[PDB]
């Protein structure tokens, strides 16, 4: 269902968690998505035929 | 077999007539008989649509 397309990435977890008995909501990791928006294009080209007979 | 028609409405009579001992062709009446002619017209309009892809 062609419409104008938005991939998505994830970048890399880069923080330190916790340690021992800390628990996760010291230290909450960041997701971060990032996204581009990609719009179709149309184009073509055609050839035009002689005669049936030729 | 739609071709120009032509309706007809017949006129109603007036004029005196005769009286007394006056013979009819001293006053004739006239049977009057009206037309019209109706032609037909064509007529029409279209859309056109872009590219299959849009």
């Amino acid at each position: 269902s062609q419409q104008p397309f938005r991939p998505r990435i994830k970048a890399q977890l880069s923080g330190s968690g916790v340690s021992g008995n800390t628990d996760f909501e010291a230290n909450y990791d960041n997701l971060e998505i990032l996204s581009q928006t990609i719009y179709p294009d149309a184009f073509g080209n055609s050839l035009r035929s002689k005669i049936k007979a030729y």
